[PDB]
């Protein structure tokens, strides 16, 4: 029974760190969301054809 | 006649002796309760994720 009752604390740290996960992801999403644009930022900086204040 | 007698205190010291022991049988009852309270505690304050403050 001492056994059996000690699963709640397993349980809990499992799903501490699903949350921690999730935390996570959505930062994860964010830094992907603003990497593309700015590999968009640099294809457009990287022609030669823009002048000086567009740069 | 005094043997048969003598009978008696014996009855009341394994009386006494039953009492004792289920004094001794409710306080570890609690004891164990306790300890598994006690393990409970210490497995969920085993995990890294934890803040200063819950541990």
């Amino acid at each position: 029974s001492a056994t059996a009752g000690s699963m709640n604390a397993v349980k809990d740290s499992l799903q501490r760190g699903q949350s921690t996960i999730d935390v996570a992801l959505a930062a994860g999403d964010t830094i992907t969301d603003l990497l593309g644009k700015m590999k968009e930022k640099a294809l457009a900086a990287s022609d030669t054809s823009l002048n000086t204040a567009s740069f």
